[PDB]
């Protein structure tokens, strides 16, 4: 489906392996990737690339929840009808993010 | 940076981690404890006909001066150093850390 051809989706690979992708210094921080969550059914994770002079460049994973309704959430304070909405929005603003999401990984 | 060091997740995340694949015995990884402060965690899979696949935990102690260890055979003065003897040694362990978890 359109969701498996996305540029910013990475299917099924495991977070260490998002992790070997995103952890690559030619990223600038805020590269990210979106895919399906390994230990929860049915959720997904943005792993996000980010740095600070203490754990070096890093990766934080955000869960990304699935609603009944059909949306789908990180915070309170925001939900989006759709992962593509959401990685718009978020590329926008971090709103709780560790930074706004800037290049999709390569 | 090491490929094994799974960071904060749970004891739980890693065992739907370790036990998610067709894994064999002996993949692992390194994660914060939960427990303790400072320490490490090692949770490796395991086989045995009782439990069938399991995952064994094993606490990774610092020591004041720097080291690391989870028996008093043998002590580490980096954690890769650890896991890289306990890749080639089981010594006390289920069995010896051989693949990092997928």
């Amino acid at each position: 489906d359109s969701i498996q051809a996305e540029e910013w989706y990475f299917g099924k690979i495991t977070r260490r392996e998002s992790e070997r992708l995103l952890l690559n210094a030619e990223n600038p921080r805020g590269t990210f990737l979106v895919r399906e969550s390994e230990t929860t059914k049915g959720a997904y994770s943005l792993s996000v690339s980010d740095f600070d002079n203490a754990k070096g460049l890093n990766v934080k994973h955000y869960k990304i929840r699935k609603l009944d309704s059909g949306g789908f959430y990180i915070t309170s304070r925001t939900q989006f009808n759709s992962l593509q909405q959401l990685v718009a929005y978020y590329s926008k603003h971090a709103d709780g993010l560790c930074h706004r999401l800037t290049t999709v990984c390569p």
